[PDB]
Order: structure tokens, then C-alpha cells, then sequence
């Protein structure tokens, strides 16, 4: 369990899990960060194993998470 100022980070990834398509230039907008913040913390996330996903040559990210079981 994380300490300080941590929320953004769990609400970001819950986000994520939930919607089906995120994009790395709209999840800025919403998110209002910076398009390269964005990603910068996805492919973080993503090299630890803490999220699974690919991108395409037109630099989207796509989550493929199980719909219903939420065990693992």
C-alpha cells in the first residue's frame, strides 16, 4: 500500500481497466497532462507488468482486460 500523496496512479489505472479504448492523445486531454506525461507513465506502468497492453504504428494504446472474472 503505497503512502503520500498517491491517488492519481490507482484512480489512473481503474480508469484504464474499466474503459475498454483509451488513446494516449485523448487520455491527456481529459486527463489534461501532456500527451508524452501520459505515455511516459503508461509504458512505465506497463514495463513493471502493472498493466497489459500494445500499441500500433499510430502510437493508440489498447487494453485487453477480461470482462467478468475480476480475479487473478
Amino acid at each position: 500500500g503505497s503512502s503520500g500523496s498517491s491517488g492519481f496512479l490507482t484512480e489512473f489505472i481503474n480508469y484504464i481497466k474499466k474503459s475498454k479504448v483509451v488513446l494516449l492523445e485523448d487520455l491527456a486531454f481529459q486527463m489534461g497532462l501532456r500527451t508524452q506525461d501520459a505515455i511516459n507513465r503508461i509504458q512505465d506502468l506497463l514495463t513493471e507488468g502493472t498493466l497489459t497492453g500494445v500499441i500500433d504504428d499510430r502510437g493508440k494504446f489498447i487494453y485487453i482486460t477480461p470482462s467478468g472474472p475480476s480475479s487473478g
